[PDB]
């Protein structure tokens, strides 16, 4: 048998405690008054005593919402330490109330202060009666501070430290105290979320609680501008100043609720559409006729720009989806132009072609153009912009082939057939280099998937699944190399000469492959094609009579196979199928965030020509506040409707009916 | 049950890892009503990180 | 502008009834009784009025649990037709028992019955309260009746009759009016549920309705299975005629659950493990050595049973889990032997060698085995398992290669060398056939699976896909015919002929492939072979200088590769992981039932030695019903304390606290 005590003992209550205990449960009036009367003369009975719960009489009577009985407490002088925390966290606002007109074991840590609480529960009521009167919140360091008090608190007490600062910024990303004590409750919610952000970076525990408090504050800012009921206060909201700078300044936090709300989408697509009154309803055909149409009519736009840009014509090309329409039509006549750039091949270095010469300006154009945006922009920005490091690539390479091309133009002037050739001849890496610009350059246009509909979330999704596959790809490279290391010490001794081959060709790529695992490159270029089976299996034989080498080569190499195919395909599918149905959920505000960002690229004045034509406030803020306040009512009472639209409530109702009949009871009897 | 251990027990969180051990022995080593006893051995572990 | 009238008017209330129907609603006693006792005098208010939602006085007085106002009502006559109706669905006894004792609207349909409706709500009260009383329900007919009667019904109203059909299996199908009314509840719902399936896959329409049904009486058993809580209980349960008979009968009716119960299988694996009693707590390394010991003594233990079955080893094989084994470890040297019959070949039917002598008797034994188990089981119960089918294959196959020796024995002598042997010789056809019987006997132990908790549920799933392949290969199967068809007809007058082909060698599989697709045959391996990529592309050339014939052959076969692989591959593969994620929720039961069959396979005396050696009442009917009656109390107990543990509740709390108010308020006034 297992004997069974209490093995951390308490003291217990006598029978008359319980009896007291018992009746201010019940809520009986009478009794309690007599009970506590009668203390006063006798003192028999404890008014502090705990229960086996460890609450007293003042927290019973708060837990069941008896006013009557709290008040009655109260007017005895009971113990009231913290007992207003608890009136906060059970939002009574009459406990609240009560207890503000007036080491034991706590449910709260010593941090916790009566507005933290109110925070922490984002009870509208009593937040804003404890800020009727003079409450302040201390203010949490810098994310990355090294102060002497913070690395003081961190060495006493790390936990202490990190709970304490948990517990403000719960308070302070609370949305009622947020609506309340705060100039612009917009750019608070902004900045507040971008700060939790950072901590959950930052703090690798409680990631998860800073993450759902930037989310919180997220919401905020998103229902507040929810609230908006007409074109104006969107507009107001939209273009404040600490046009669309709120809008741009929410663009920069990543809010990406903010930016996909459906009226914020609606505004915007307004912008864009500057031109066009009725493209919202329109035909398939007749939208592709315009666009056509537009693209073809491109370098008239960008000549009347040149010339006047005051005209019909001239500041037609200003409009955001005209300048996107000219832009996409000069790209596409570059990559026009690139296809038929490979439509006398012995000149070593030869003059550019007519399609080289007009493709030069184009190249031209790009360079100076991602130098402008370079310029105008800035360095951080710039460098934030993934794309922009393809664009560079694009760049760089474009410039190493004009370079190549004068050499080879200068350094030589005879016609040697390319057959007798160096292998390092300045024109053969020139046209390598040019190849290699060409299809970065045709990838280039992934970018514009944003624009559509049916393709945007598409990008976005395939985007997202690319982290996977990167991730998955340095077990792969690992795996690789080492199985390149076991085939190539295993195969380097019997490496043969080029001559000795059937052909006079070595390696992989012959129509014989050969000497497929002699040295290390040329594994792992072979451990690299067997992935897609191009590499015969014949290349783990060899000339001698070692079967056992053989047979252990051949071991190796399946061995390679079997990982990489069966087991690190498959796990790189299953990956793949769980991320996406992860992003799946969210693809379409994140598609509308980088929509509305490629929409906004083109509202600038700067880069309005493209390749190659680019070569050649106290009443402001009287509004905003207004519209903050009209904003702030709505989004209280919403939540507030929302909030009404548990055990503890049938406990007050069996707690109200035991009061009214106590009552009756007396009154009768 | 983790309001049995909190009383009635010198070390709790020994006590859960103990007993959360054995029923997870006891999992494996009856076939039938596997189910139940491992939820009672998730249950010590939970009220273990709980403490 | 939209007018807005009410197209379909009623009658409306006046002034009086309105006010009556209001403090009907409200539960004023002392108004509603004045009203009556005037309306008896003056003739003013109807008291028979509906309401704007249809609902008469009595309705409202029902729909509150207002017995009070009921009873009043009921004592002035008021018109009381399908009121018992509404009194049962809302499942109040005092309303019923009210309304027991005493063409308009409805809102249930005229064949419904107050024990029908009973049964459907299932509340076993007012069930057994409708029981006490005569009560029938009618019969339903067969599910594939053919009387006048039912045609008759059908013709005359299809939807009328289908909905008659489905309230009373409804009624019938009610776990409390099965535990109530029925002498063998168990084998009641075996068999309601067995013809519910039956008429869920009849019945096209209302398919889930029945499977629902069915489901229902399922767990229903499996409850009832659920409240033993005796060994004795459960012996006596199983063991039931109406040994483990009514287990047998569970497993015919495919009781899935009733079968994988934890104490059925229990009790199932304490009959399993009869000479070990002490197998459940055993390493794994004992348990592996004890099962090679037993399988390498299996000719033994068949010796001891053929020469003296009364002996501590003539009846060591009896035990089912040593039976097992012994049938495994006989089955497993036939495959060794099959696998060393491959280790002079120009003779023409040469004479079986040691090996063929031996595998003989085991031949002869599995035929043998498999006639007697077709006389003792029956005809339908063996063509029932498709395990079956692949026996009768490899039984064929292998006397197909008897008769073919036997033959080519007889019919040459001589030693012919194989090279210049007929295509269709005796011996080649016999060898070939005997290949295949070595596949599928090998593939035989597939079966094998189900008992092993880790590969039991993994064939379980498997099997389940094997479905999804099935329905995905015949859309396949029509795509290769129809691409088929067209490369056939495209290419066939280039058909040449094989002394044309640089070694004499035609078709596909040649060092170089040709006449890929001459012919539908040989077009139809070639579009087989391209699925795997072993079909090489220069197939789709002609020696003539038709370019176009080329590449129009070309595209039809990157049409089909396109179609078959990125197409119709994925797609497979998307419906298995459908599949897959279905069914993994039932795996464990669906293996249980699996090996639970597997276990009562080896029960049985009959079959006891493994090939080659097999060719060397009212007492129980008390008990029972004691038992069924502990269980059915059990049942109800517990389903009612599960039930126990709506804004209909908020409204009777309302309506008593209205009640006792207007009470209270004219006991004082
Ligand atoms: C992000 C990209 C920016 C940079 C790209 C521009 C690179 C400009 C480089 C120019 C050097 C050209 C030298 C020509 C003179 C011949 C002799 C010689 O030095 O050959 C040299 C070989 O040099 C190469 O082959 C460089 C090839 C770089 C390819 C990068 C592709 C990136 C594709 C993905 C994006 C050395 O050979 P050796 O010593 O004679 O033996
Ligand atoms: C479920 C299986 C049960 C049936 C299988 C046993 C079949 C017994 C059959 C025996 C006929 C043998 C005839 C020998 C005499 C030579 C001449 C001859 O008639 O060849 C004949 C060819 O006949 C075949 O080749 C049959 C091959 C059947 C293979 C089935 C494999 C099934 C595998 C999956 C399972 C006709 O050829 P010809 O007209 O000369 O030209
Ligand atoms: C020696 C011989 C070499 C031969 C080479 C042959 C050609 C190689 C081609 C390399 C492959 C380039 C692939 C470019 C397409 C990437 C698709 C990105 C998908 C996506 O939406 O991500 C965006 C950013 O992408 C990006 O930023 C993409 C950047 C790619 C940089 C590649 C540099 C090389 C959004 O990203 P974001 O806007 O959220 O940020
Ligand atoms: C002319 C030359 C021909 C060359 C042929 C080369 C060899 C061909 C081999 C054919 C493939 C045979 C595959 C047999 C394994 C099937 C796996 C079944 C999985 C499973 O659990 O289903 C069970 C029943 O299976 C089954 O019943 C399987 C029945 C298979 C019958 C095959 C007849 C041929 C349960 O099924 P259950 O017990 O619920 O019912
Ligand atoms: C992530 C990285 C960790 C993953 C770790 C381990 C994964 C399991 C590795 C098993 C590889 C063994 C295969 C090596 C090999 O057989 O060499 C062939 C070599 C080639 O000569 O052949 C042999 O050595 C002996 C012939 C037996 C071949 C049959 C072996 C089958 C084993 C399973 C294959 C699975 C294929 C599944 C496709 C659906
Ligand atoms: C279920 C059945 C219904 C499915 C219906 C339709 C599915 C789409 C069919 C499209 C097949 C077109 C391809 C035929 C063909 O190109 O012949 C080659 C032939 C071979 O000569 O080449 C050509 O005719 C022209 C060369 C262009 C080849 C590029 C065409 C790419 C089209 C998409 C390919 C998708 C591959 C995806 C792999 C990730
Ligand atoms: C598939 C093969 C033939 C490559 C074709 C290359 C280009 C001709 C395609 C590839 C991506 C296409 C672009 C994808 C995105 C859009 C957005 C599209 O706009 C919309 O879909 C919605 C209306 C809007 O833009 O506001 C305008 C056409 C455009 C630039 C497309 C123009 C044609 C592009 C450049
Ligand atoms: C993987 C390659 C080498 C093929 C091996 C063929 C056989 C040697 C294997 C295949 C399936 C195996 C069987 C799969 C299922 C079982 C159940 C297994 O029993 C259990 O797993 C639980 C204990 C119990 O049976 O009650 C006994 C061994 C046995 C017959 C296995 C014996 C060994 C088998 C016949
Ligand atoms: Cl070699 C290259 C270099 C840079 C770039 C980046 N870049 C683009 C590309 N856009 C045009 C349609 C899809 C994205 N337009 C530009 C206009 C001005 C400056 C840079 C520009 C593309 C290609
Ligand atoms: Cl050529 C063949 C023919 C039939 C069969 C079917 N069969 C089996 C197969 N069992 C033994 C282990 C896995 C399933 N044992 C038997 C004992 C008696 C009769 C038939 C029998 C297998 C192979
Ligand atoms: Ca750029
Ligand atoms: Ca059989
Ligand atoms: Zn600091
Ligand atoms: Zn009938």
């Amino acid at each position: 048998r297992i004997p069974l005590q209490i093995v951390r003992a308490e003291t217990e209550l006598s029978a008359e405690e319980k009896a007291f205990l018992n009746a201010v449960e019940k809520g009986d009036y009478a009794t309690v008054k007599q009970a506590l009367q009668e203390a006063e003369i006798y003192y028999n009975v404890n008014i502090n005593c705990m229960d086996p719960l460890g609450r007293s009489a003042l927290l019973i009577a708060i837990e069941n919402e008896n006013l009557e009985i709290m008040e009655l407490l109260l007017n005895h002088s009971v113990y009231v330490g913290d007992a207003l925390l608890y009136a906060i966290r059970k939002e009574v606002v009459g406990a609240v109330e009560l207890l503000l007109s007036y080491t034991q074991f706590s449910e709260f840590t010593p941090d916790i202060t009566p507005i933290m609480l109110a925070a922490h529960t984002n009870n509208y009521e009593i937040i804003k009666l404890l800020v009727q009167k003079r409450v302040t919140i201390p203010r949490p360091h810098q994310i990355r501070c090294n102060c002497v008090e913070c690395v003081s608190s961190s060495e006493v007490d790390s936990l202490r430290h990190s709970r304490s600062r948990l517990n403000i910024y719960k308070a302070l990303a609370s949305p009622s105290l947020i609506a309340l004590s705060s100039e612009d409750p917009i750019l608070t919610a902004f900045r507040l979320g971008w700060e939790l952000k950072e901590l959950s970076k930052v703090e690798n525990e409680f990631k998860a609680e800073y993450e759902e408090l930037s989310q919180q504050c997220k919401l905020f800012a998103k229902d507040l501008l929810d609230q908006a009921r007409s074109s104006r206060e969107l507009e107001i909201i939209l273009n404040h100043r600490d046009d669309l700078a709120k809008l741009k300044v929410a663009i920069k936090y990543h809010q990406k609720e903010f930016v996909a709300q459906p009226n914020c989408q609606q505004l915007l697509a307004t912008l864009w559409y500057d031109g066009f009154p009725g493209w919202r309803r329109k035909h398939w055909v007749v939208k592709l006729l315009t666009c056509m149409t537009i693209g073809f009519l491109f370098p008239m736009l960008s000549i009347a720009y040149l010339i006047s840009p005051r005209s019909n014509l001239g500041l037609f090309i200003k409009k955001p989806f005209i300048k996107f329409i000219c832009h996409t039509a000069s790209y596409l006549t570059f990559l026009f132009m690139l296809l038929l750039a490979s439509q006398d091949l012995h000149v070593q270095g030869p003059p550019p072609t007519v399609v080289e010469w007009m493709i030069l300006p184009w190249v031209l154009g790009f360079i100076w153009g991602e130098i402008k945006e370079m310029w105008d922009g800035g360095f951080t920005e710039y460098i934030h912009d993934w794309w922009n490091l393809m664009d560079f690539a694009m760049n760089s390479l474009y410039l190493a082939t004009i370079s190549l091309k004068i050499v080879a133009y200068v350094k030589y002037n005879g016609s040697r057939p390319r057959e007798e050739w160096e292998m390092w001849h300045p024109t053969l890496i020139a046209e390598a280099l040019f190849a290699i610009s060409n299809i970065l350059s045709s990838l280039r246009l992934i970018s514009l998937f944003t624009a559509n509909s049916h393709l945007g979330p598409l990008q976005i999704s395939l985007g997202r699944m690319l982290l996977d596959i990167l991730k998955f790809l340095f077990i792969y490279c690992l795996v690789l190399l080492a199985f390149a290391n076991g085939l190539n010490q295993l195969y380097f001794y019997y490496e043969t000469r080029a001559i000795d081959e059937p052909n006079n060709c070595k390696g992989i790529r012959c129509e014989k492959q050969n000497n497929a695992f002699s040295t290390l490159f040329e594994t792992l270029q072979s451990l690299f094609w067997s992935v897609f089976g191009l590499l015969n299996l014949y290349v783990t034989n060899v000339k001698a009579r070692h079967e056992f080498t053989e047979f252990v080569g051949a071991t190796m190499f399946g061995t390679y196979n079997v990982i990489s195919l069966v087991v690190l395909l498959n796990m790189l599918i299953a990956m793949m199928n769980n991320s996406y149905q992860l992003i799946a959920d969210h693809a379409d505000i994140e598609w509308k965030f980088a929509r509305t960002k490629l929409w906004m690229s083109y509202f600038d004045e700067g880069g309005t020509l493209p390749p190659p034509f680019n070569i050649i406030s106290l009443i402001q803020n009287q509004h905003y506040q207004e519209v903050i306040r009209n904003l702030v009512k709505r989004y209280v009472a919403a939540m507030i409707r929302n909030s009404k639209t548990t055990e503890e409530n049938f406990k007050e109702l069996k707690q109200d009916i035991s009061s009214f009949r106590y009552e009756v009871l007396d009154l009768l009897g």
